């Protein structure tokens, strides 16, 4: 059918983001999306997807052993799923209850045996995606026994033991996956542009097929999340048409290309891009541009970034409005390469864009914005739909969040000109606004805030689904306390909410949580980590307000660091309806 593991994973991500609640729906969902296949095809494809990228086939025996085992888990989970489905339909039935207990044990036992075979020495990287899939399924099944095990007829001692497995393995699987993500990525680095392409492709593909899934693992903790919980992925992934459609390779450019990506920041909303046009020998091109953005929820004035590339005057400037409908979901770019037989300042090599169509995500339809012309270098090939059952403009997975630029040469004095817009893509689960649901546990990442004082945004470890907020120590200045404020919106004004914060700290730290002007928590929270530099899964802890309140307290939430000597990492705010 022409599908790749990337398509499949994005679809699974969509599911896990919107349907993360225990019950038959979840179990049947996993069968429908991943585990309902017959035969080795899918699994082979999952392996090839990473193998072809690192340019290394898994040793043949270990490869067949892994594929074979995945087939086994598939058959077994299909049976488990149907037993679950019939059981839910008739929960008091003793025969169904006994069958569930047997099915759970077989499933748990098979997964525990199978997993190390997806961690074979010297082949951890190409086996990573199937590992994560298996790990996901295992956590899922452990979550199921935690929620339903009593009703199935397991004793309290067995349930608690399985739950302790769940919490430990949330940690272990996460750390394993991130470690091997980092290792694999690092191996793929090289000095030239061809290397950078491969490196970024790895980052991109494994973000979509590994990291994105891992980021949702904490959700399986049924005690922490006893009802439906909605996560948001704020991380950005990258395409670059000029570089990615280039068959040659720019020597020693990789570092420069990588630096052209912007550094960690509070999430913004891309409003417009103003493109400047330069020309050479009747070839008109995108020479530079200017970005305009807004804070999350349009909760502040629009801001303008410094000029990217060079301001050319060969044609009038074109202001492309990105923020219409759901925003820009797709770029279709026209690449221009000039490689003349004789090269000189009068006859330059060009590696640029001479057109781009910017297509909008929309429930209906909306005409595309077009810089000069459309092209065939299509972002949808790299950033596919999460839902392939509707048109791409409805079933898209990402939204254009920024455009920066890798640049080389000056038109006036160079033989070779590179102008390579770097397109940055945010997952659509990163909503324009912070909207607190009334019937589910709403997760709002701290980086979705709009005001940060005595602190900085730092790179996530890779398992949080985006970046993190670091509040600095005050230096014993009551006026210099680190503060992050998040704008929030309540569609329901009568629902009562407890506010939970997910954090990391090396020493005990006094934190103050405000909802509007009201302080709803002010106390010392324990240390959770040994280091803030090398973050592992268990380094993140939780604390929460004692009481529940309504939207009448206000439309902001914040955390203040009262410590004079220690810093603290804020991951996300969570709103729990009582
Ligand atoms: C006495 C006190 O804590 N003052 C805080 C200050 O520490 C800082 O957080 C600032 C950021 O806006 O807000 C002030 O209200």
């Amino acid at each position: 059918t022409g599908y790749t593991p990337i398509d499949i994973s994005l679809s699974l991500t969509q599911f896990l983001l919107s349907e993360f609640v225990p019950g038959a729906g979840f179990v049947l969902g996993l069968v429908d999306i991943i585990w309902g296949i017959f035969g080795p095809s899918q699994w082979d494809a999952f392996l090839v997807q990473i193998e072809q990228l690192i340019n290394q086939r898994i040793e043949e025996f270990a490869r067949n052993q892994a594929i074979s085992r995945l087939e086994g888990l598939s058959n077994l989970y299909q049976i488990y799923a149907e037993s679950f489905r019939e059981w839910e339909a008739d929960p008091t039935n003793p025969a169904l209850r006994e069958e569930m207990r047997i099915q759970f044990n077989d499933m748990n036992s098979a997964l525990t045996t199978a997993i190390p075979l997806f961690a074979v020495q010297n082949y951890q990287v190409p086996l990573l995606s199937v590992y994560v899939q298996a790990a996901n399924l295992h956590l899922s099944v452990l979550r199921d026994v935690s929620v339903f095990g009593q009703r199935w007829g397991f004793d309290a001692a067995t349930i608690n033991s399985r739950y302790n497995d769940l919490t430990r393995l949330i940690g272990n699987y996460t750390d394993y996956a991130v470690r091997w993500y980092n290792t694999g990525l690092e191996r793929v680095w090289g000095p030239d542009s061809r290397d950078w392409v491969r490196y970024n492709q790895f980052r991109r593909e494994l973000t979509l097929t590994v990291l994105d899934i891992v980021a949702l693992f904490p959700n399986y903790d049924s005690r922490r999340y006893p009802i439906r919980t909605v996560s948001q992925l704020t991380r950005e992934i990258y395409t670059n048409p000029v570089l990615e459609n280039f068959d040659g390779s720019f020597r020693g450019s990789a570092q420069g290309i990588e630096r052209s990506i912007r550094s960690p920041h509070l999430m913004d909303i891309l409003n417009s891009i103003t493109i400047y046009t330069d020309a050479h020998r009747g070839y008109y091109y995108w020479s530079g541009h200017q970005i305009m953005a807004s804070p999350v929820g349009f909760s502040g004035p629009e801001f303008t970034f410094p000029l990217y590339g060079t301001m050319g005057n060969a044609a009038p400037q074109q202001r492309i409005v990105a923020q219409l409908g759901q925003g820009v979901y797709r770029t279709l770019s026209s690449t221009l390469y000039r490689r003349p037989f004789n090269i000189g300042i009068n006859n330059q090599q060009l590696s640029v864009l001479d057109g781009t169509e910017f297509a909008y995500g929309t429930s209906s339809n909306l005409p595309s914005a077009v810089y000069r012309k459309s092209g065939t270098v299509d972002s949808l090939d790299e950033i596919p739909p999460q839902n392939n059952n509707v048109p791409p403009r409805q079933g898209f997975s990402h939204r254009l969040s920024h455009v920066s630029m890798f640049r080389s040469g000056f038109s006036n004095s160079s033989v070779s000109i590179i102008r390579a817009p770097m397109f940055s893509w945010i997952h659509r689960s990163a909503e324009f606004n912070n909207i607190i649901a009334s019937d589910s546990i709403t997760q709002i990442p701290a980086v979705k805030g709009n005001f940060l004082f005595n602190g900085s945004v730092i790179s996530g470890p890779g398992f949080t689904g985006g970046d993190l907020v670091r509040l600095n120590s005050s230096g014993n200045n009551i006026q210099n306390r680190g503060y992050i404020e998040v704008p929030i919106h309540f569609p329901s004004t009568s629902t009562r909410y407890r506010v939970r914060v997910r954090y990391a700290s090396v020493t005990p730290i006094h934190l103050n949580v405000n909802w509007g002007n009201s302080s709803i928590f002010s106390n010392t929270v324990p240390a959770t980590a040994t280091s803030l530099d090398n973050l592992q899964s268990s380094d993140f802890g939780y604390f929460e307000s004692a009481n529940a309140f309504t939207s009448s307290l206000g439309n902001i939430v914040g955390v203040r660091n009262f410590s004079g000597t220690a810093g603290v990492i804020i991951d996300r705010f969570e709103f729990i309806p009582v």
